[PDB]
């Protein structure tokens, strides 16, 4: 009763700032400790925007919240991401197929994925008419 399309515009704005942010430090990591620095940064914002939503009270029902499904999906996604991204970069025991000539387009494709889920995920969640059935 007060969460129009705008709610998505205000949630998508930060979704990118926090997304690209993580990729930034991963692109040009000056210090080896910058990793943890970014992790804590996202937490502050995540907890900052979170409380805000609890102030407007978008849903005062018993259970089954509104954004509760979104904030959870993102937190869960970004979570497993930092886990795999850390391992994949921690060591490479196995490979997809290539062996020689590596380490060049992994950076460009890396950030390309984070943004690929941000848009795709958002759209797919909206469940448009063009992708509804026909």
């Amino acid at each position: 009763e007060e969460l129009p399309l705008f709610y998505t515009i205000n949630l998508i704005i930060p979704c990118l700032l926090i997304s690209c942010l993580t990729v930034l430090v991963f692109y040009l990591p000056s210090e080896c400790g910058e990793k943890i620095t970014l992790c804590i940064s996202v937490l502050l914002s995540l907890t900052v925007f979170l409380l805000l939503i609890t102030e407007i009270i978008p849903s005062t029902s018993s259970v089954s919240p509104s954004i509760g499904e979104y904030l959870l999906f993102t937190m869960i996604f970004v979570t497993l991401s930092i886990v795999i991204t850390v391992f994949v970069l921690n060591v490479h025991h196995r490979s997809p197929e290539t062996h020689t000539g590596g380490g060049g387009g992994i950076d460009r494709i890396f950030l390309w994925m984070f943004i690929i889920v941000c848009l795709l995920g958002t759209v797919g969640l909206f469940l448009p008419p063009w992708l509804a059935g026909e």
